[PDB]
């Protein structure tokens, strides 16, 4: 069996929860904390390892810019500190290809980040890469045949509709069809032939809006929306079924997971996190052992 990890967060302060849903039996477990409290993070996997990459501890006695990679081994139930990124990045987003973990945007104070990043495990080292064509935090990242795309966020100015594609081959950013909404903190990421893009903030209100991009046609397409409006969700896919937790509905903290059934389009409540939370890390991997 495959669970739902979520990693970090923010309530008040950052979090260093990491929890453990059960899709099969509505179970949640508390799992080891992370070495250092993160909100804005981005979960991953990789050789069914989970990842915790970048983000920000928002403490009372401080706030510090993570450019952390740390490592959990479901085996051990133990996290490990990999090598840190070039730089911190706070509202990051993640997408892995070919066993490589890479790091887009995402803030470090006032710099908002249009660089990217790119780890090899089997190494522990991180290569900058071509940067992409906008600056984005809070920018959503999914991987879809080998390409990667960057969807969304915020530029230091602006929260955007635009979003644009990595191919890795040629080093190389460039545009596509922008999304019909702006979103910023939205989840992103793949299903089938489709890259979704989930709520997220537009500078105005929260969004329950979703909309996905078919490489095919290069269109983007409304589908039905969330049950919650959320800024700063947490998103996932777990046995061809998108997962949804969390975030910021313009007045509480969510506790609300949902998940998207596509051939019915209909969203579903399916659980509730052990506490309200925005800015989580999700990823999905084996039980611990
Ligand atoms: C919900 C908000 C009031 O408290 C937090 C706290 C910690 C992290 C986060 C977060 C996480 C991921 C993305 C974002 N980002 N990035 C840009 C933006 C924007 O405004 O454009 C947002 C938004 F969700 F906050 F919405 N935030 C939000
Ligand atoms: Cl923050």
């Amino acid at each position: 069996g495959r669970l739902i990890y979520t990693a970090g967060g923010y309530f008040r302060q950052s979090l260093s929860y990491l929890e453990a849903y059960n899709p099969s039996n509505g179970s949640w477990l508390r799992l080891a904390d992370l070495q250092v409290p993160r909100s804005g993070l981005a979960g991953c996997v990789v050789g069914g390892l989970l990842y915790a990459v970048g983000g920000r501890n928002n403490s009372p006695d401080g706030n510090t810019d993570s450019s952390a990679l740390d490592c959990y081994n479901p085996m051990t139930n133990q996290w490990s500190p990999c090598a840190s990124m070039s730089v911190p990045r706070n509202r990051i987003g993640v997408g892995v290809i070919d066993g490589h973990i890479y790091a887009v945007g995402g803030s470090h104070g006032c710099i908002h980040h249009s660089s990217v990043e790119r780890y090899e495990p089997e190494r522990d080292e991180w290569h900058l890469v071509a940067p992409m064509l906008t600056r984005r935090i809070g920018v959503g990242v999914a991987v879809l045949n080998r390409l990667l795309y960057a969807v969304g966020g915020f530029d230091g100015t602006n929260r955007l509709n635009s979003a644009e594609c990595y191919y890795p081959e040629r080093n190389e950013w460039r545009m596509i069809t922008p999304m019909n909404t702006i979103r910023s903190g939205a989840g992103v990421c793949v299903l089938h032939n489709c890259i979704y893009a989930a709520g997220g903030y537009d500078g105005q209100d929260q969004l329950n809006s979703v909309e996905r991009y078919d490489v095919e046609t290069e269109t983007w397409t409304f589908v039905a929306p969330m049950r919650h409006h959320r800024s700063a969700l947490g998103i996932t896919v777990h046995q061809g079924k998108i997962y949804v937790l969390g975030g910021y509905d313009g007045h509480t903290f969510l506790d609300s997971v949902e998940c998207y059934d596509p051939d019915s389009d209909t969203w579903s409540e399916v659980t509730r996190m052990t506490s309200g939370r925005s800015g989580v890390g999700v990823a999905v991997t084996m039980e611990p052992c």
